[PDB]
């Protein structure tokens, strides 16, 4: 037990403390018992000091007293490139949107199609297992750190949870599109007019906004719902489709309610992709369109990806009212 053995107790522990602190703290949610919590510290402490040479204005003990844990969109650079999507006003439009794979595909890949759930992006980098950083989509190339905000989010897990066929990957760059449901929003909404603030426009802003506050604490007492829709970069997985990872990303802990229909031909989306208005309503989230996408990984690799959006994953899009 000596210093190499040190440390992996010291910031071994530190790791801990302010993970329950924060959650305490900011988040209103304790993970052990106060007992626990006050019982951690109270060792790392004493016996921090106990080694000066060891101590400073990063120790989660004599520094993360009240406050400390605070959001600063921090420009941060990404991993893959998170680009954005084309789209299809026009029916006739999405006949070639993916019709294109006329060219390489045999005109057979399975086509992934899903609601396209209208909110504010966000990336999740989870460096084995846990939550490393939580950027924006920004320029595609670099974005903002929300990571507490983030951290804060219900669904969004800190920690990944093993098991099943799948093994954790040791990073998994998860793309999703954090939301409002109506009704969440316009209670927030209305539990406001102005007395701080104002009404909020449209829920993307209600999100945005609640995602985007420098102190975690507001943005851990709005509700949001993060729904993992994409997968990005990773290392230690690598599928052959969209969807058998979506099964993977389930079994991980992740939202994934892409109300997806693995189709074929483009009889099969055409249905999905005018269902969705008649009967798109039901949904608490708030879909603006769909967007069809080859499934087999193995296919989007032989076929580009623009500077500006993929070459294998129109987006539908259904004109307002």
């Amino acid at each position: 037990q000596t210093a190499p053995e040190v440390l992996r107790q010291w910031q071994a522990l530190a790791e801990e403390v302010r993970e329950h602190q924060f959650r305490y703290y900011v988040r209103d949610a304790p993970i052990i018992s106060d007992a626990e919590f006050d019982e951690l510290l109270r060792r790392l402490e004493a016996l921090e000091e106990q080694h000066p040479e060891l101590r400073t204005p990063d120790s989660p003990t004599q520094l993360v007293g009240g406050a400390g844990f605070a959001t600063d969109f921090e420009p941060v650079d990404h991993l893959e490139r998170m680009l954005s999507l084309d789209n299809a006003f026009t029916a006739d439009e999405l006949a070639a949107w993916a019709g294109r794979i006329h060219a390489e595909v045999g005109d057979a890949a399975h086509y992934l199609c899903e609601l396209k759930i209208d909110g504010v992006a966000l990336s999740l980098v989870y460096r084995e297992g846990r939550l490393t950083r939580a950027s924006t989509r920004g320029d595609g190339r670099t974005g903002e750190d929300v990571t507490l905000n983030a951290r804060t989010i219900a669904d969004v897990p800190e920690r990944l949870t093993p098991g099943d066929d799948y093994p954790v990957p040791e990073v998994l760059e998860v793309r999703g599109e954090v939301f409002f449901r109506l009704d969440d929003f316009q209670a927030l909404n209305a539990s406001l007019v102005e007395e701080g603030k104002a009404p909020f426009a449209n829920p993307r802003n209600s999100a945005a906004g609640s995602l985007r506050q420098k102190d975690p604490a507001v943005t851990a007492r709005r509700r949001l719902r993060m729904i993992c829709h994409g997968l990005g970069h990773v290392e230690g997985f690598r599928p052959a489709t969209l969807h058998q990872a979506y099964l993977a990303l389930r079994a991980w802990g992740l939202p994934v309610s892409e109300h997806t229909t693995l189709a074929t031909d483009l009889a099969g989306v055409r249905e999905r992709i005018d269902y969705w208005g008649e009967h798109r309503h039901e949904v608490d989230h708030e879909i603006d369109g769909v967007v069809v996408k080859v499934d087999e990984v193995a296919l989007q690799r032989r076929l580009g990806s623009t500077s500006r959006a993929p070459r294998w994953a129109i987006a539908y899009k259904y004109p307002p009212e």
